[PDB]
């Protein structure tokens, strides 16, 4: 981001010429120049960049997609006068407030209304209900009744919510992040409604943004469903239009999710004192929202002012009908997962391949983000044979407490014959009572004898072979910001690594494929600025890369395929070898995994596991917007622990109370 210049974010339906025209009057008075731009998914590109040292100085979206910046770090807090406040509405203010703080400067409040062509339906319908009969009047006169964009949940909610769909419940000063309201009968009965237009062949489940503002547009189709932005165009068109209340479902109006359109400005900006200053002095006056609204309107806007001037308009009083029927969005992190998860229900619902209750069964799962595992994925149970042929194979990721892990398994279970660990070396010997076969297969008893490391694709290849049986693989996990950390404070201090095979397809990678890091022998004395800045750090999403089948995406050429599709591979690929293994643990959880795995093996330790809570890790000093950048270095990582996590969590609540329930029996009989 350069000092002395400011670059713009803002979506590519609102009015960007317009406010380019603001950032034309602010140079003029001032000499620093004003870039806007509206890239694709700035939404979600903002908080990947924003965490580096790029990004905007100002973004502009709903106020829904703040509160998940301002947990990560990304947003400076705003500091108006009591002054400058009260030239907004309070309401306005309410939307950008997240944890007491204010985190962005709102603009205008958006509502989507009922948009109908005149010269087709001088009265709109009042409700839902009467839009079948409609269209097939319109349908005889070669026209349709309905065109909106089904693809954006955005627009199919007002009417999922009218019969009493919700996203996350209000109660107790706040929103209930695990009590959604997706799949209760409203939303359903909504949504049923919505499948039974496009069954009853009223819409098309095809119907996106562009193919039904172009039928409007153009005459085809009687009514739309859209947002003030959407007015220019129509007027482009010389579309004789009325803007009026969506129709009710069941009596109850429909509800849709009010937006705030406001501009935050990136805690990374050095120009934190000029964004203010254009956005309070320049943007935020009757003037500059004047050329914004001449170019896209933005609805109702949140300075008192320009607001009373436009207050007559018919169309925005219909807005803020339509608004107040409805309901403002929760500006919390958990709404991006809401509109993800209700994304992919309706289209599925609406293409038929799903029926609603499945569909919104499933999106109630992913909103709460909860993880739903059969018996079968709880239930580890090994009849461990030591004298058989059965072999652990212990998969250890760098950094994730595998040495504490490795010594246990070596020196502090209770076996008849257990490892011979002579003093003063570095290996021990676990042979099987009276052979010379190795139980173990593992750093401190067969050595590295796969490579440096071994991953998942290496091992699988290689421990059948070199040992030549049941291999019951296991590893560690750890939460992925202090693993990466704890990775960078050793490689600071000369771990490299460097001889790990990383074979994948019977081969090493090469240069050009696996670019080295670091000039030299090692990376000693990086910086963590300087270690998150290579592209090809190994440390990134280390565990997924691990854990999957590396096979699948090419092995280390990343030219073989695309990140959009080489990313879902891995985790998949991860996530099921991780959930397949006879057990893992996670560094966390020491107590926890000991139990797991005597309860898994059926074997027990000598000396209890400990929870060593001052790590290398721990003692960094990590800002917020630099923990969100690891994050977004191992978001691959971050997901699987999410997963690993909660599926290590729900195996001991169920061994625990299994336990629990047979040893209350052995007491009922006796
Ligand atoms: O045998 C020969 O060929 C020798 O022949 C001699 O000449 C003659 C001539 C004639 C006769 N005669 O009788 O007539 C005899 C001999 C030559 O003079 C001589 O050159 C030649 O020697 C070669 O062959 C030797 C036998 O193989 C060999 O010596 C062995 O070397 C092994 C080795 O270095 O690998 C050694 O193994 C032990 O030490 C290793 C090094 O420490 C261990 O591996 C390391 O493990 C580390 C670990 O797990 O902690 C790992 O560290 C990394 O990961 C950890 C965990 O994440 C992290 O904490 C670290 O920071 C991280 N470090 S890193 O730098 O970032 O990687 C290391 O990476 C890994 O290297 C290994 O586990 C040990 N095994 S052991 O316990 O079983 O011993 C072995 O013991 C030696 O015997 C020589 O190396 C050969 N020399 S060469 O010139 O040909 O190369
Ligand atoms: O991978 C699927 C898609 O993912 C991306 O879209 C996501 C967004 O990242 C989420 O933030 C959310 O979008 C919400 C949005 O936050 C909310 O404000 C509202 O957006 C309105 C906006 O307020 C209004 O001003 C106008 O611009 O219309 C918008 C709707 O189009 O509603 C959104 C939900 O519809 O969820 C979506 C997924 O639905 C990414 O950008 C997509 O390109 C991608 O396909
Ligand atoms: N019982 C325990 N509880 C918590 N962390 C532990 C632990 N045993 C090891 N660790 C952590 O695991 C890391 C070592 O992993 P590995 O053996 O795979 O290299 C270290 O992290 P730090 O570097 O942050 O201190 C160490 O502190
Ligand atoms: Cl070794
Ligand atoms: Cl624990
Ligand atoms: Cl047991
Ligand atoms: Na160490
Ligand atoms: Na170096
Ligand atoms: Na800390």
């Amino acid at each position: 981001i350069e000092e002395g210049k400011l670059v713009i974010w803002i979506n590519g339906d609102k009015g960007y010429n317009g406010l380019a025209e603001v950032g034309k009057k602010f140079e003029k008075d001032t000499g620093i120049k004003v870039t806007v731009e509206h890239p694709d998914k700035l939404e979600e590109k903002f908080p990947q960049v924003a965490a580096t040292g790029d990004g905007p100085d100002i973004i502009f979206w709903a106020h829904d997609r703040f509160g998940g910046y301002a947990q990560s770090g990304l947003l400076a807090e705003i500091t108006p006068a009591a002054a400058f406040q009260d030239k907004l509405y309070p309401f306005t203010w309410d939307a950008v407030r997240y944890n007491g703080k204010l985190i962005a400067y709102p603009i205008a409040v958006e509502a989507l209304s009922l948009i109908y062509n005149k010269d087709l339906l001088p009265n709109p319908p009042k409700t839902w209900e009467e839009i079948p009969a409609l269209d097939k009047e319109l349908k005889a006169k070669g026209k349709s009744a309905l065109m909106f964009n089904l693809q954006e949940p955005y627009f199919t909610w007002p009417l999922i919510a009218a019969d009493g769909g919700y996203a996350f419940k209000y109660a107790a000063g706040k929103y209930d992040i695990k009590d959604v309201g997706v799949d209760n009968a409203g939303a359903k009965a909504g949504l049923t409604f919505l499948v039974d237009l496009i069954k009853n062949k009223h819409m098309n489940a095809d119907t996106d943004y562009s193919i039904a503002e172009a039928a409007f547009n153009k005459g085809e189709t009687a009514m739309t469903i859209n947002g003030p932005w959407a007015w220019s165009n129509i007027d482009t068109s010389a579309v004789n239009y009325g803007v009026t209340v969506l129709p009710t479902f069941k009596g109850q109006p429909s509800k849709p999710f009010v937006g705030v359109l406001s501009a935050g400005i990136n805690a990374a900006s050095p120009n934190k004192e000029l964004a203010k200053e254009f956005l309070e002095n320049y943007l935020l006056t009757d003037e500059g929202l004047e050329a914004v609204n001449k170019d896209k309107p933005l609805g109702a806007v949140a300075l008192k002012s320009y607001e009373e001037e436009l207050a007559k308009d018919p169309r925005i009083a219909a807005t803020m009908e339509n608004a107040q029927k409805g309901e403002i969005m929760p500006n919390i992190p958990q709404m991006s997962a809401f509109w993800y998860a209700v994304r992919t229900a309706v289209i599925n619902a609406a293409s038929g391949r799903q029926t609603v209750d499945a569909a919104l069964a499933a999106a109630q799962t992913n909103a709460a983000a909860k993880f739903n595992f059969t018996e079968r994925d709880l239930t580890r149970d090994v009849d461990f044979n030591i004298k058989g042929d059965d072999v652990i194979v212990f998969l250890h990721i760098q950094k994730t407490g595998g040495t504490t892990f490795g010594r246990h398994l070596v020196r502090n279970i209770r076996l008849e014959q257990p490892c011979d660990c002579k003093a003063g070396q570095k290996k021990c010997t676990c042979h099987r009572p009276g052979k010379q076969e190795s139980w173990l297969f593992s750093r401190f008893s067969t050595g590295w004898s796969c490579g440096l490391h071994a991953d998942w694709t290496e091992l699988t290849n290689c421990v059948p072979v070199i040992m030549d049986r049941n291999f019951y693989y296991i590893t560690m996990l750890r939460d992925p910001v202090s693993r990466y950390l704890s990775e960078w404070k050793h490689v600071q201090r000369g771990a490299t690594w460097k001889t790990s095979l990383h074979m994948c397809d019977g081969r090493s990678p090469t240069q050009d494929e696996l670019p080295t890091c670091y000039n030299g022998d090692d990376w000693s004395g990086v910086t963590l600025h300087d270690f998150m800045d290579c592209p090809s750090n190994l440390a990134n999403n280390r565990q997924v890369r691990m854990l999957a089948d590396l096979s699948l995406v090419g092995c280390y050429n990343l030219s073989t395929m695309n990140e959009s599709e080489r990313n879902p591979i891995l985790l998949a690929s991860a996530k099921s070898n991780l959930k397949n293994m006879a057990f893992y643990g996670l560094t966390e959880f020491q107590r926890k995994t000991q139990y797991l795995f005597e309860r898994t093996f059926h074997l027990r330790f000598i000396s209890a596991f400990t929870q060593i809570n001052s790590t290398r890790a721990a003692n960094v000093e990590l800002r917020d917007d630099m923990r969100s950048r690891i994050e977004q270095l191992n978001m691959l990582d971050m997901q699987l622990y999410e997963f690993a996590k909660d599926l290590f969590l729900q195996r001991y609540q169920f061994v625990r109370q299994r336990e629990r329930q047979e040893e209350r029996l052995k007491r009922r009989e006796e």
